[PDB]
C-alpha cells in the first residue's frame, strides 16, 4: 500500500466539501454518472480507429449497486479506465486548475451543485461518504484501487480483488445519515432528476 499527500488545493477542496452547511446533497450522483459517461465516450472513441481495445468487454453501461449490509453505493461503468499514473499524477494535475476555478465562483456567488463544470464533480462525493474507495482497470495498465476517508492522503494498491475487464467501479462508504441513497426509490428519483439523457444503459440493481 502507498500513501500520498494531496495537493494543498485538493485537501481544502475535500474539507470545503465535507464542512460547508449545503442541503442538495444529492448533486454527487449526477456527478459521478457524468463521469461514467465520459469515461465510456472515450473507449468508444477509440474503439472506432482499432476494435481490439473492446476485447476486454464490448458492453458499454453502468450499474448502481446499493448494499445497505455493508452501508455502499456502488458506481460500476466499463469505460476506459485509470493507469496508475492518472490516479497519482494526472488526476491532481488536473483537479489544481479546477479547484482554483471552483474557489473563486464560489466566492463570486455560484453554489457546490456546479461544481461538476470545474472538473472536479467527483469530490462531491464526499458530500455523502466517509471514504470512497475506486477500483479501475485500464487495458494499458494492471487493476488498481485508489481510497482516501479525505485528511490529507490517499492511498494507491494493485487490487487483487474480482478482475473488472475494463473500466471503473466507485465504492461509497456512506455517512451514518446518508442511507437515504440506498434507497430503490431515492435512487430512481435522482437518476430522473438529473441523469435521465445519458447515452448509456443506466441498471439500478435491486437488493
Ligand atoms: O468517477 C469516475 C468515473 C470514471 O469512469 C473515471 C474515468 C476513467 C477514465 N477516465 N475517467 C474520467 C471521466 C470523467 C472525468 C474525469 C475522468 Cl479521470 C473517473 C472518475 C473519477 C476519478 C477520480 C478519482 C479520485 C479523485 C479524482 N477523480
Amino acid at each position: 500500500v502507498e500513501t500520498f499527500a494531496f495537493q494543498a488545493e485538493i485537501a481544502q477542496l475535500m474539507s470545503l466539501i465535507i464542512n460547508t452547511f449545503y442541503s442538495n446533497k444529492e448533486i454527487f450522483l449526477r456527478e459521478l454518472i457524468s463521469n461514467s459517461s465520459d469515461a465510456l465516450d472515450k473507449i468508444r472513441y477509440e474503439s472506432l480507429t482499432d476494435p481490439s481495445k473492446l476485447d476486454s468487454g464490448k458492453e458499454l453501461h453502468i450499474n448502481l449497486i446499493p448494499n445497505k449490509q455493508d452501508r455502499t453505493l456502488t458506481i460500476v461503468d466499463t469505460g476506459i479506465g485509470m493507469t496508475k499514473a492518472d490516479l497519482i499524477n494526472n488526476l491532481g494535475t488536473i483537479a489544481k486548475s479546477g479547484t482554483k476555478a471552483f474557489m473563486e465562483a464560489l466566492q463570486a456567488g455560484a453554489d457546490i451543485s456546479m461544481i461538476g463544470q470545474f472538473g472536479v464533480g467527483f469530490y462531491s462525493a464526499y458530500l455523502v461518504a466517509e471514504k470512497v474507495t475506486v477500483i479501475t482497470k485500464h487495458n494499458d495498465d494492471e487493476q488498481y484501487a485508489w481510497e482516501s476517508s479525505a485528511g490529507g492522503s490517499f492511498t494507491v494498491r494493485t487490487d487483487t480483488g474480482e478482475p473488472m475487464g475494463r473500466g471503473t467501479k466507485v465504492i461509497l462508504h456512506l455517512k451514518e445519515d446518508q442511507t437515504e441513497y440506498l434507497e430503490e426509490r431515492r435512487i430512481k428519483e435522482i437518476v430522473k432528476k438529473h441523469s435521465q439523457f445519458i447515452g448509456y444503459p443506466i441498471t439500478l440493481f435491486v437488493e
